[PDB]
Order: C-alpha cells, then sequence, then structure tokens
C-alpha cells in the first residue's frame, strides 16, 4: 500500500523556481503598496510611504483607528486619545485587560464575555509563564498598537466587491494593525446591525476571549507565539493581498484542453508538502471562517499558524461566486498537533521560506469558498457545478502568465465536512479547473488511503482515454440528469465514480 500514487512529487512545479522574475515593485491605479521601494532591502525593516500620515475616513479605505475622525460622543472626543490612556497602563491581572479594552468600547460592556482571555490568564498559564505575558508581551503589543499613525502611514483600500486591487504592505505593519485588532481598536467594526461594515470579516479579536471552549488557550497560545516573536524582533519582508474575479468563464461542455498530472497521497500537508506551490484554502466566503471566534478547521488553522493572513478581514469584502484572494509573503510562526477538537499549538515555527525580488516569503496561498450544501444531491446540479468549477478555475487561473511558470496546485477535500461536499466530486472538479487553468493537481488525502486510489484510478481512466474537460463535464451533467434530478431518495442509487467506469466502458 504506496503512501502516493500518479505523477511523482519531483515530477512537479514548485516556486520561486518556476518563478517569472518579478517586474518591478510599483503603485498603481490597481496596486497599493505602503512602503518605500527605492529603499527595500532584503535584511532591513521596511520604510513607511508615505513618511508622515494621510488619513481618508470614508467609504473606500479602512477605518483607522488613529484618524481624527474617530470621535465618540462625551462633544466629540478623540478615540485614538482614549485608547492611548486606556492602554498605557500596568497590567498584573486579566481583568485589567477586559477593562481597558472596554474603556473604548462602552457600548459592548455586557456584550463581550472575556471568560476565555482570564481562564487562559490564571487557569491555563504557569505563574511565570502568566508574568511573562503582562511584563513583556502585553506591553510590546500596546507599543507597536500606538505605533500605528508612524508604521501605517498610507490609507489602506477596501478589497471591495469586484475590485481587481492588490495591497503590497510590510510584515511589521501587518503585525501593528493585528495588535490593533487583538487590542479590538478597530473602529465601525463591532455593530450586530452595522450597514457599512456588514459585508465584511470579523477583525477585532473580541470572540477570542468567549466562553470555556478547550481550544481558546490552543488559539492564544499561537498568537501570543506570534506576537511575542513579531514585537521581540521587527519582521523585514513584505505581503500581497490581491483580489480576483473573472468577467469570462469557460463554456465547460467544450473545453477541449486535456488533464494536467496528479500526485495524490495520503501523507503529508498543504504547508510543509506542498512549498513552492499554490496552497489552497478551504476558505469560508467571509475570508478566514471562525479565526478569531469558535471554528478551528482547515483555515482557521491556516490563520492562526500564518497569523498575517487574519489581517486580510481588515479590508476583504465576503466574496462573490467569481473572485477569489491570493495572499503570497506570508510566514509560518507556529507548528501544531491535531485538527479540530484535538487541535493544539506545538511550538514557534522558524520559517525557512527563500524570499523573493518583493521580500515576500514564496508561499502563495488562494483562499476560494465552496458551497454549502443543505441537501447531499445539491451539489450535483449544473448550476452548483459550475459555480465550483468557476470558484476553483478563478482561484488557478493568473492571466497573462503561461503554462510553464505555473507551480502544481497543492489542495485536498474542499468543502468536504460540515458545508456537505462530496470528495469524489470535489476532486474531479478541481481536476477540471486545474486542467482549464492548464497546472498541474497535488492532492493530499489527510490518512485517507481508499479515497487516494479512487481519485488516482479515475485520473488515470480518463488520462489514458485521452477525455478532455469537455468530455468529463459532459459526463457529470449525464450523472446529474440519470441518478440526481428525478431522485427522491436522499442519495443517489449509483455513485459518480461508478457511473462514469460504466458510461465510458459502454460508449
Ligand atoms: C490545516 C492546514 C491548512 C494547516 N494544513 S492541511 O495540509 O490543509 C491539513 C493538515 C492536516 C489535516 C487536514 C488538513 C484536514 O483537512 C483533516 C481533515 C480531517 C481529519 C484530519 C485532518 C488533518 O489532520
Amino acid at each position: 500500500d504506496k503512501k502516493w500514487l500518479g505523477t511523482p512529487i519531483e515530477e512537479m512545479r514548485r516556486m520561486p523556481r518556476c518563478g517569472i522574475r518579478l517586474p518591478l515593485l510599483r503603485p498603481s491605479a490597481n496596486h497599493t503598496v505602503t512602503i518605500r521601494v527605492d529603499l527595500l532591502r532584503a535584511g532591513e525593516v521596511p520604510k513607511p510611504f508615505p513618511t508622515h500620515y494621510k488619513d481618508l475616513w470614508d467609504n473606500k479605505h479602512v477605518k483607522m483607528p488613529c484618524s481624527e475622525q474617530n470621535l465618540y460622543p462625551v462633544t466629540a472626543g478623540s478615540r485614538w486619545e482614549l485608547i492611548q490612556t486606556a492602554l498605557l497602563n500596568k497590567f498584573t491581572r486579566p481583568q485589567n485587560l477586559k477593562d481597558a479594552i472596554l474603556k473604548y468600547n462602552v457600548a459592548y460592556s455586557k456584550k463581550w464575555d472575556f471568560t476565555a482571555l482570564i481562564d487562559f490568564w490564571d487557569k491555563v498559564l504557569e505563574e511565570a509563564e502568566a508574568q511573562h505575558l503582562y511584563q513583556s508581551i502585553l506591553p510590546d503589543m500596546v507599543k507597536i498598537a500606538l505605533c500605528l499613525p508612524n508604521i501605517c502611514t498610507q490609507p489602506i483600500p477596501l478589497l471591495a466587491a469586484a475590485m481587481n486591487h492588490s495591497i503590497t504592505m510590510s510584515q511589521e505593519q501587518i503585525a501593528s494593525l493585528l495588535a490593533n485588532a487583538f487590542f479590538c481598536t478597530f473602529p465601525r467594526r463591532n455593530a450586530k446591525m452595522k450597514s457599512e461594515y456588514s459585508s465584511y470579516p470579523d477583525i477585532n479579536f473580541n470572540r477570542l476571549f468567549e466562553g470555556r471552549s478547550s481550544r481558546k488557550p490552543e488559539k492564544l497560545k499561537t498568537l501570543f507565539c506570534y506576537f511575542r516573536r513579531v514585537t521581540a524582533a521587527a519582521p523585514t519582508g513584505l505581503v500581497t493581498f490581491t483580489r480576483q474575479s473573472l468577467e469570462d468563464f469557460p463554456e465547460w461542455e467544450r473545453c477541449e484542453k486535456p488533464l494536467t498530472r496528479l500526485h495524490v497521497t495520503y501523507e503529508g500537508t498543504i504547508e510543509e508538502n506542498g512549498q513552492g506551490m499554490l496552497q489552497v484554502d478551504f476558505a469560508n466566503r467571509f475570508v478566514g471562517g471562525g479565526v478569531t471566534s469558535a471554528g478551528l478547521v482547515q483555515e482557521e488553522i491556516r490563520f492562526l499558524i500564518n497569523p498575517e493572513l487574519i489581517i486580510s478581514r481588515l479590508f476583504t469584502e465576503v466574496l462573490d461566486h467569481n473572485e477569489c484572494l491570493i495572499i503570497t509573503g506570508t510566514e509560518q510562526y507556529s507548528e501544531y498537533t491535531g485538527y479540530a477538537e484535538t487541535y493544539r499549538w506545538s511550538r514557534s515555527h522558524e520559517d525557512g521560506s527563500e524570499r523573493d525580488d518583493w521580500q515576500r516569503r514564496c508561499t502563495e496561498i488562494v483562499a476560494i469558498d465552496a458551497l454549502h450544501f443543505r441537501r447531499y444531491l445539491d451539489q450535483f446540479v449544473p448550476e452548483k457545478m459550475r459555480r465550483e468549477l468557476n470558484k476553483a478555475y478563478c482561484g488557478f487561473l493568473r492571466p497573462g502568465v503561461s503554462s510553464e511558470n505555473l507551480s502544481a496546485v497543492a489542495t485536498g477535500n474542499w468543502g468536504c465536512g460540515a458545508f456537505g461536499g462530496d470528495a469524489r466530486l470535489k476532486a474531479l472538479i478541481q481536476i477540471l479547473a486545474a486542467a482549464a487553468a492548464e497546472r498541474d493537481v497535488v492532492y493530499f488525502t489527510f490518512g485517507d488511503s481508499e479515497l487516494m486510489r479512487d481519485i488516482y484510478s479515475m485520473h488515470i481512466f480518463l488520462t489514458e482515454r485521452k477525455l478532455t474537460v469537455g468530455d468529463v463535464y459532459k459526463l457529470l451533467l449525464r450523472y446529474y440528469n440519470e441518478e440526481c434530478r428525478n431522485c427522491s431518495t436522499p442519495g443517489p442509487d449509483i455513485k459518480l465514480y461508478p457511473f462514469i467506469y460504466h458510461a465510458v466502458e459502454s460508449c
């Protein structure tokens, strides 16, 4: 029983080795660069551009906590002056941190529960660990949070619905903003009945502090490992956030492109074994899912080990069906064990990834949200199948870039879990989208040895028969018509892979 099947992993494409020498990094109408490109040097902390803080308090930019327009009725008082007074206090007990956060969040003093913060500090941490948190970590986090106007000098545009826009900022700038999110300083991001930011994920970390879930200390340890690292020694690299939407989608039934190569394995992970590859994040439409709340599956774990991903929540609007978010340069700060209810923070991780010409770690992650199916048979509906293909296609396609400069896609069981996705159908959908996007697939089954063989055998059968993307999509439509459309039973009589084998072998 082989641990992997198909094309050997060495024959696949990886970054930055398959990376077409980056053009000169520069701001444009579609690219926001928040640092001095001319002064960008390996191992040096980037210099913010502009030199002095410029504010934009409008419908198109992040509303900064340090904005002179961040005011509260007291007569208008400065909310930033208030944050400074509240946070520049000695913390010696968890109650001190809760009281400080709530001084500039009065309206939420009875709505925000801090049980997990109090229990982490008092009931989980040993005395010396609790001592290091309040004497060192927390004050260092306060100073970087309060440094926001000197660090994040340029207004950050919102990556709104249908925008094809990028933001390149420093990891230092991300650390100042994530320190602010921890202290819940972002204004207009808290109300349940909020309109302006209703289509945006939560950014402030208040939900990380609530309840008695045994996974809250693991999240907090994962997060404090990051905060300790970035306050102790300023990170030097950059990170790019790109919102992508495609105007024209393929006419799937008509696609003459052949299938690409497949490496399928029941061992390994996307982060370790998918180095230099386009790494899929099985995302929630509000990027990050329950990272700073309850969730702790594939997406939340990635956002906890690479905390720079979380900041996407500050500016990324809920993804529409034709959109994805591409994040390049996030660094891995933690190692972990388990998954979901068994997830535990292990130790600090020293990211060995090389950096590209823009000082970005050579780690490309794409957030693509699968559909949630109320009923199992819903996913076989042609509209639902086309949607999934178009989602993954937009996530894999790199407009302008040629086939030979495209790394393999590092993926697995996308949308299969609480979302009700069928692993075998989703594997074929990603295989077809990668084929149309002219990329090979590296598929991780995470201990599921039978699924590895099933995907492999089906990929090799269609490949050997020279079945195009169109031919395979036409078989999916026949499956729906024959087995799903007029089926009143919760499940079909025959499964998808046996239908395909029969349909082809009888043709
Ligand atoms: C989570 C991330 C993005 C940091 N890495 S990863 O490569 O995507 C991955 C590693 C391990 C597992 C899974 C995914 C997974 O989905 C899973 C599902 C059901 C049971 C166990 C696991 C599991 O251990």
